[PDB]
């Protein structure tokens, strides 16, 4: 973690969308003497970037050459949380992904690489930590241009001396993402963004809850007020050039989740689920030890407490989601 | 190898570089239909492509929009062998090494992707045969945009069918290629290509041929027609999705290369060579043997014939030569 943030300036790329969001609120409550919102709300809401003495919000691409040529050497520390949102967008699309999440990280970079000011770059990658990659099982452009911008994350440490820490997490959940955020990124998925915001809405709407294969799959979710305290213990704390999985190290499965979500909403409908088998989940979730012991940091909230949080906040600005939402009916008529 | 090409319509990005020339011109021996050259000549010299009644030039990037929405579904065989010319340019300008060495390949395979008529995509990639990778000691922007053009072929073979072979070869010497061919690229590497050329071009002037640290150095090198027959032979024969090492299997040390260099043209300047030491070398070259039992291919042409050739050629063009270094005298006396 730190104060080492307080009184700091701080840039954001990505930060009007979901982590990057509750990253400002929390950097914020930390007392960052600036937070530099660069975000084109690609897959975002305006309303979740904050208009505070302290934030200043560029409607921007990161890869924008202007934008780029004007940033000073005046950040303690950039987060680059920007992403083309996501699988199911990028194969739709992957000359828009390549633009939104392989070029944003090499152009950021090549801008940030002789600043001086800078202490820590921190970049979310996607979920002990190892930097071998295979060619292979790589589902979706979404996923090669967040390993690629691995690579580039340590060719700028080690080329230029640019002070990145990777900083891979999964299965992220909570307040502050919203269904139908931003443009139509071609597919279903810019509405039904995820598994946890899909099942929250629609148990809140009464409605079944639809389990693909009887919920056997298990993910090891994580609260997001968690990831934003791991990347703020990255940034103070993280090793140049080095990597941290950002991890609850709790499994969770599909079927738990649903249940969950159902008995804290009164969602009174069916569940079809089926029990687990072994070879329902053989494989691989993030080891939270080399944050632990490095930067102190372990991801707390339980499943049942981020929950509650994560269905207060969908609770409280349900209609503001539905109306974001609206926005897509056309879309999604056509779709197919 | 094969026949399997004669007859064809053949595309090769590339097409008027080093390897691409070369490839261009078996090509045409082997009775091909067409060939389309598409190449904005920004490390290759127009010399390097013939105006012959098969061959369409393209001088265009194969990035460019208007180019590929034109592209017809009218190709058996498509080379990719475009690059940005190489380690030393890339380190200068990570982003001109992206546009034509990361973006020329997704650009490519997106068009490409729901043709029907292609039978292979062969790309030329860097180099039994793994496909696991490691963030680490990738030096040069160039190292990295060739493993992307990997993760692409595998990608959109898994996704889209397209039927990518990765050809991976290294130290590839002989005719046509050209000291200083292209546009300068912000270095003297721009001149001085590679050894090879260089110290043929130095042994012809009668100059001594600088060795770095004795020339202890090896390299596998590899006569450019068998890296043409070993392209090819992947392009008939070549498994989809898969990768084959273009290799000698012979490793010649720097001082050997100077040594053979300098006794072929009569130079009779001085060698400073040192004894090769067991960690001078301590690692990785590629095995032949895949490409030996699956495609019958074997590169045969020994160190001693294929620099005869590359001398010969060289002689025969070397005003010609002379001339294309001199484009670059300016930027080479203000460079650092
Ligand atoms: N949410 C999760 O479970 C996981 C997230 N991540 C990574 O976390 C980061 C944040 O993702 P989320 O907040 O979940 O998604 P998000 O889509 O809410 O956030 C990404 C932000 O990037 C912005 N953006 C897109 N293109 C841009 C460009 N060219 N320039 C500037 N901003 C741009 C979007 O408008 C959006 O606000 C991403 O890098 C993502 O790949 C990684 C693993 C899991
Ligand atoms: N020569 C060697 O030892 C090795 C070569 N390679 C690969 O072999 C391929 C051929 O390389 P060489 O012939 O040695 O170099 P080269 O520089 O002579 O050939 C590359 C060609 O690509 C063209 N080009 C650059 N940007 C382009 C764009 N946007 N659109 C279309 N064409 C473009 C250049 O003008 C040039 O004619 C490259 O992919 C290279 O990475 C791989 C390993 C070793």
């Amino acid at each position: 973690n730190a104060s080492k943030l307080a009184n700091t300036n701080v840039m954001v790329v990505g930060g009007a969308g979901f982590v990057g969001s509750n990253l400002v609120k929390r950097l914020l409550e930390l007392g960052v003497n600036q937070v530099h919102v660069v975000d084109n709300l690609l897959s975002a809401e305006k309303i979740n970037v904050p208009d505070h003495p302290a934030v200043r919000f560029s409607e921007t691409s990161i890869t924008d050459d202007a934008l780029l040529a004007s940033l000073q050497d005046e950040y303690d520390y950039v987060f680059h949380l920007a992403t083309y949102h996501g699988n199911q967008s990028s194969i739709h699309d992957p000359l828009a992904d390549h633009e939104n999440n392989t070029l944003t990280t090499l152009k950021l970079y090549e801008r940030l690489k002789h600043f001086k000011r800078l202490k820590k770059v921190v970049y979310s990658a996607a979920g002990e930590e190892t930097d071998i990659v295979s060619l292979h099982n790589n589902d979706s452009p979404y996923s090669m241009s967040k390993i690629f911008g691995e690579f580039y994350s340590v060719y700028y440490h080690k080329q230029h001396q640019l002070p990145t820490v990777r900083a891979r997490f999964q299965n992220v959940y909570g307040p502050g993402e919203i269904l139908g955020a931003g443009r139509w990124r071609g597919t279903p998925a810019t509405v039904w963004r995820n598994v946890t915001p899909t099942f929250i809405y629609k148990a809140l709407k009464g409605m079944p809850l639809p389990l693909e294969n009887g919920g056997v799959a298990t993910r090891d979710f994580i609260f997001v007020e968690d990831v934003a305290n791991g990347l703020i213990a990255c940034a103070a704390d993280g090793t140049p050039g080095g990597v941290y999985n950002i991890a609850s190290g709790k499994e969770t499965s599909i079927a738990d989740l649903a249940t969950k979500i159902n008995e804290i909403t009164g969602n009174n409908t069916e569940l079809d689920r089926l029990p687990k088998r072994p070879w329902d989940n053989s494989k691989r979730f993030g080891s939270p030890e080399k944050a632990r012991r490095e930067l102190g940091f372990s991801a707390d909230v339980s499943i049942d407490d981020g929950l509650r949080k994560t269905i207060e906040w969908t609770k409280a600005n349900l209609a503001v989601i539905e109306q974001i939402m609206r926005k897509h009916d056309s879309a999604l008529a056509t779709y197919g």
